[PDB]
């Protein structure tokens, strides 16, 4: 009767969907990844962020990446709207309400607490090692390997345990494309073509694969998504592909819940400028803002089995609900403007 | 510890009005697992009912009951004389919930088999009402006949020394009580014969009274029947069911009078589809995909039963006595494709 819950990973993942309702199926998996022995560890690929990527033991070898905690529960984050380190609390707080909101586009994260002294150093590869020092405080620390990495800016532990959130990585079987997105922000000081056009979206439905097929509502899925966990930083979305069709995947969702307090309704471009909406997801929240429980009780309820909970504060759960409020105006305000059965389209997605 | 789920509250929350069990492997094999190795905590047996069984209640965070059927019958004996003869079969339990699932209708509790050492499970933990009926054979094997209608102490179940091999199966949990209606289709249980052996347009005569007249009833009926035309069960003359707020649905509890012959098939059984000729859209589909398969039904299920602690579970004949009476069910329905057409015969009620 033993089935290893990497071959439940492995075998739980269709094109339209990364993870499943089953309970029973998903905490098998996490409860892996919270308790798998770490056999390796190294930087990763290379991306802008501190980061590093480690080798849970099985029958198979699965890999996961490692987030570091970098900021406090209640660290409010002014700037831009992708200003910070990631915060690895908003990966485990994304995955739940990627479940919670029935889109099942994100794989499974988890929260765990890592003796870097036992665990980590006596595995890791010497490209990560090398990047190990002491602060002031004689906490262990890394600064590690990627573009923004150096000695001056290192994530550190409480003495030898660090707290972190876990990846999994997604089979070879299932590989990742990537390509810019159309509504991606420009990183400096000038405007985006979507920022000073209204009429954008009627450029971008004209070439592929925005044209037919899912890929743009997909997008539209995706930034209210990203708006109600205030994620500005999708500059190239990502989607996976077999002979079934295609889905952009919720990946790298760190850039999150950096201010409880601001609402970047810029995310929302994609709706706000189309008013296309999927009609699955349009029924899913509608069922969300009629439940009697709020959106964010019933997170905070999924977020209440992670090993490191709490993960978000009062104030950021409070902000889904008013989020969520705001969704639902700029999809009405689509409804005035065009009308719902030219708004709500049913691809039986 | 993290994200720790308990079997039996996987069961708990599993079943919904049209499902006792579902499709996923990992959820079906996590309870089948704790069954075959939860400590048993209690252990009794009621004088009621017909047949020998124990009520054993599983250990856990809460306790869990289940129905232990022992084995009565060598794997390769014939039970004929009437379609309805002999002791319970416990290997028939287990083979009829693989093939529940097999098939698609998830109307069937969890069933796993298990070696029972009675001298150490269950005497320690027996209450009197049981203990009191064990007794030992001419070769000094454990054995207990219990308190029942046709219990006797000259019809004991009986052991290898003291380990008594058996089916369990699950008991439902109280927020799904089990309502009980005799069957259209009862037999006669003596040597007169029922309304339905002499009128083959008897199908009138039940769709007029409720509840078949509206409702999935009479197409599940329809469903179990070809269930227990596969298997060999001529034995439910009462069918039993769940009910709640959004609609209802016959069950496949008790399905121990099976897999007696290997050479006959009944297919009296069948009557209710032969003699209706209705059939639910979704069940039509999921058979002409078995009937499809490179692989047959017996080769499918005999993988699914490999799973079990104490395969072998079926003989070589009884396998392939479900490919030669799937065929028998597919001329069933073809016939009725014939006497009336094909968009009258299959109903899609979404189910
Ligand atoms: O030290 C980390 C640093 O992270 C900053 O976020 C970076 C900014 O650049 C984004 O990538 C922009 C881009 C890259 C390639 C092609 C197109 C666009 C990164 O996703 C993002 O993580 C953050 O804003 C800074 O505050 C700083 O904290
Ligand atoms: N869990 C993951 N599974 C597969 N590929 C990933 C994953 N996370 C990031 N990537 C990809 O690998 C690189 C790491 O930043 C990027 O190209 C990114 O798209
Ligand atoms: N798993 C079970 N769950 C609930 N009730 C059962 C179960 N098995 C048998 N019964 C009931 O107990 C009696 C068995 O002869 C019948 O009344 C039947 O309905
Ligand atoms: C934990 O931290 C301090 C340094 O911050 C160290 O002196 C102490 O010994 C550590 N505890 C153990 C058990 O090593
Ligand atoms: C989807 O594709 C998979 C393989 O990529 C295939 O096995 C399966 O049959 C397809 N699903 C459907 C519903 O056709
Ligand atoms: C079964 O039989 C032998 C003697 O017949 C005995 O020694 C053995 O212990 C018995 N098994 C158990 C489990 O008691
Ligand atoms: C019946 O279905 C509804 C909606 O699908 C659900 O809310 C309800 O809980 C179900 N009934 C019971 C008794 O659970």
């Amino acid at each position: 009767f033993n089935i290893h819950a990497w071959d439940v990973w492995h075998d739980m993942i269709s094109v339209r969907a990364l993870t499943v309702d089953s309970d029973v199926e998903i905490y098998k998996v996490l409860k892996a990844m919270s308790s798998a022995k770490i056999t390796q560890a190294t930087t990763g690929y290379k991306g802008t962020q501190l980061k590093a990527m480690f080798s849970l033991d099985g029958p198979q070898i699965q890999n996961v990446v490692f987030k570091p905690k970098r900021y406090s529960r209640n660290k409010i984050i002014l700037g831009t709207p992708y200003e910070g380190y990631d915060r690895h609390n908003a990966e485990i707080a994304a995955f739940h309400l990627d479940r919670l909101l029935g889109f099942y586009r994100a794989p499974p994260v988890v929260g765990r607490y890592i003796n870097l002294a036992a665990e980590v150093l006596p595995v890791a590869a010497k490209k990560l090692a090398t990047t190990f020092i002491k602060d002031k405080d004689e906490n262990l620390c890394f600064y590690g390997k990627c573009l923004y990495c150096n000695r001056k800016e290192p994530a550190c532990a409480s003495n030898v345990t660090m707290e972190g959130a876990l990846i999994l990585w997604l089979p070879e079987k299932w590989p990742v494309l990537k390509l810019p997105h159309p509504w991606r922000r420009t990183y400096n000081k000038k405007m985006a073509k979507w920022e000073t056009d209204s009429h954008y979206c009627e450029s971008v439905v004209i070439k592929e694969p925005y044209t037919k097929g899912p890929r743009l509502l997909d997008l539209i899925d995706t930034s209210i998504f990203d708006f109600l966990i205030g994620n500005a930083d999708r500059h190239h979305y990502e989607y996976i592909e077999n002979e079934n069709g295609s889905m952009v995947i919720h990946l790298d969702n760190a850039k999150s819940f950096g201010n409880p307090f601001v609402d970047e309704k810029s995310i929302l471009s994609p709706l706000v400028q189309c008013c296309r909406l999927r009609s699955s997801t349009y029924n899913r929240l509608k069922i969300a803002t009629s439940n009697e429980n709020s959106l964010s009780v019933l997170l905070d309820k999924r977020l209440s089995i992670d090993p490191i909970y709490p993960i978000l504060t009062s104030d950021h759960l409070l902000a889904l609900d008013r989020r969520l409020l705001l969704v639902q105006d700029a999809v009405e305000k689509c409804f005035k403007e065009k009308n719902k059965e030219n708004v709500i389209i049913e691809d039986h997605l």
